[PDB]
């Protein structure tokens, strides 16, 4: 039923909240983004770089153009939406910029909780769990928990940051349920481990410690189950496949636009690559008069996200009912009649831009910055009585049981900027 | 006339747009602001600083911050605006979120062609022509030309930028001419220079480059004259009394804001200078339950900020014919029941951090900089053939009239990000 998956419910709400009773100058998914725009966490991407470090590509500026794709994406699904289910709006009150709303929101917030240096950083807290010093604890804790930590995943963090309480501010920034469901690409725990190859089992969205919010969360969307165990799994909001496509199309059109302006991949690709999915529209005597490298290829990104958007919400709409029964096993782009050029695409990105020495090197020091940063706060949780590891507490962690303990460490480590997680790590060795 | 002041018009076009036959998931209004977000001038926002260099108080987050202020302005103005002339919607089909992404889309501009260093940026580009070596050119130049020089305007530098035809692109980002409306503040020519107090004569909007566009553009919104000369003058947009409000509000709180977690300002100051803007609705047990200063200082800026928006609505409603009729002779803020607490702000901002020995130092190296620069690209323009000029032609400016080449040359260095202005600075003074 979509009147419940778009949820205006925010945590610890006692009443429920109508559409029709919002003021549409303070509307709830509205507020989501503006709330998120002026996040301490969201703003901290301004110094956060992606794989390549050029002071002009941060991951500020590719959530804000992943969220203006999913804010058109979730805009024209929301108006095909309201033609095929007409109630939604004669009787409940929600518009077609309700959607775009809710998925402008979620994919904004996606890489909020993404350790740096992107999927090495992921991996090198896994590793410090698994086999490095914090290997100690897993007696300590459940299957679930440890599993949490030698697969922490920036996913799960993300809904973590988002929706974390502390004193004086419950709740994080208190979505709308809504956005916190499109929010959730794979709505399982860390346990079991990929249990098939659907999509949504790729990797978990919530550690245990946001299990019990993700369970208010499901219930309220009235998501279907996916398992009748205690590992508990759902099957993914509607809105999350639309999510998920804004972050495949830009991590594929943008990652190629930035290769080639930063020299890893020749211009003379641009066209070869991009034709299939330009051919019709591009006005190729307009493309020969740009002068500019970086002007050509903004003018092929836009119209290669412009084809893409197009069919993503024509897949969306194809199978809608599969996916509002939770019977779609795949990704919108997986459905893509580009599917062939979308994956030379992105094996030419990781040939030259993700394998290229400078990334390389990047990730390799992030492995040692990393597990630096994770033994001292760690060292400093087990013996906090020595005056060593009382400056490393008054240093990086200011102001539990030992889960609750680590799994904070985890987020805290993660969200670190890159300037303050060099820095930290150069003071802890001197340099 | 509303119904004009709201036009879709791109430029070239040969046909009306009308508001009842767009598209509502491609609105002319919502693109400007994609269309935006997108270009590369926007995008050089994430290697531009404040005043302060923090890399994590940049240009780009404060724009994003003033075009979430304005959509909120321009949606709340928009629905008001809409129950007092019915037919607006009725009949033309307008809607109360068109004025928030009027008034979001030029917000997101306001700060796009403004030179690096701020006001100490702009002052020496206008130094180098009145004084340096740029006077010699005075005799080649109208008044008016050399008056865009010597007091060279960011404001007017950034419809240049949005505006700007190239080979290929003709019309810059060719945003809708209500958007265009709602960005100029300073609707008038450099001269005559500051003709009366009013608040639209305190600078000037548009250089003589763009003076034929944006007579295209009065015209079709329908501005009302403010002078019969030559010397051309309109009286504002309605709307950019709302970005200016946007604008005014977030300098005001988000600078304090920065401030204090900065540690120019003391936290002590906190309370004391917003305890008016905030008094009725701030809980004072979540405020003292609250554990870090960044947290406590948000809360309050988000307070101040919803207080000013909600009086700045109902001051553009009980002047909104004045302001129809061009006879609103100050901004929105002037009228504000704060004006003396803003003020207090305001002046302590100028103390601590304007007027703080790190600002006063990055400016007088600011003006070395650009002066450099400048020098460097008007003696390769005076003398094109020898090789050192060729090598400066390669390096700044690769791939017409003296002005145009002057001014070409400012919007060209006021754009350059600070790490491509202090890098090529260096190489031309060898470090
Ligand atoms: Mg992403
Ligand atoms: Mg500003």
């Amino acid at each position: 039923n979509w009147e419940h998956l778009l949820s205006l419910k925010r945590q610890g709400d006692t009443a429920k909240r109508l559409r029709i009773e919002q003021d549409d100058t303070r509307l709830g998914f509205e507020v989501d983004y503006d709330r998120i725009i002026f996040s301490a966490p969201f703003r901290s991407l301004q110094d956060k770089t992606q794989v390549i470090t050029d002071f002009v590509h941060t991951r500020l500026t590719h959530s804000l153009e992943v969220s203006v794709v999913g804010r058109s994406l979730g805009r024209m699904v929301g108006k095909k939406l309201l033609e095929k289910y007409p109630h939604l709006e004669q009787v409940y009150g929600y518009k077609f910029n309700d959607f775009g709303a809710i998925v402008a929101a979620a994919a904004l917030a996606h890489d909020i909780g993404n350790p740096p240096f992107g999927h090495s950083g992921e991996k090198a807290i896994g590793e410090f769990f698994k086999n490095g010093y914090g290997k100690r604890y897993k007696d300590s804790l459940t299957a679930k928990e440890y599993q949490d930590l030698i697969k922490f995943e920036g996913n799960a963090n993300g809904f973590k940051v988002l929706s974390q309480s502390k004193p004086g501010a419950q709740g994080g920034l208190r979505l709308s349920y809504a956005t916190l469901g499109a929010f959730m690409k794979y709505p399982k725990e860390s346990l079991p481990h990929k249990p098939s190859d659907h999509i949504a089992d790729k990797k978990y969205g919530f550690f245990q410690s946001e299990r019990a919010l993700f369970e208010d969360v499901a219930q309220e969307l009235g998501l279907l189950k996916r398992s009748t165990t205690d590992d508990v799994s759902w099957s993914r909001h509607p809105l999350a496949y639309l999510v998920e496509a804004a972050d495949d199309i830009c991590y594929t059109i943008i990652d190629f636009e930035d290769g080639i302006n930063l020299g890893l991949i020749p211009e003379e690709y641009a066209l070869e690559y991009m034709v299939k999915l330009v051919g019709q529209t591009i006005d190729r005597n307009k493309y020969n008069a740009l002068q500019e490298t970086s002007d050509r290829v903004s003018y092929l990104r836009a119209l290669a996200i412009g084809t893409l958007i197009n069919e993503s919400v024509d897949t969306f709409m194809k199978y809608e009912e599969e996916i509002l029964a939770g019977t779609f096993d795949q990704s919108l782009i997986d459905k893509s009649n580009y599917q062939a050029q979308i994956t030379d695409i992105i094996n030419l990105s990781i040939e030259r831009i993700y394998n290229s020495r400078e990334v390389i090197e990047k990730e390799i020091a992030g492995y040692e910055i990393l597990s630096t940063l994770l033994e001292a706060r760690c060292r400093a949780l087990d013996n906090n009585d020595t005056h060593y590891n009382q400056l490393i507490q008054q240093l990086l962690a200011p102001n539990k049981s030992l889960y609750e303990n680590l799994i904070q460490i985890c987020a805290e480590v993660s969200t670190m900027t890159d300037g303050k997680a060099l820095r930290n790590y150069k003071k802890i060795k001197g340099l």
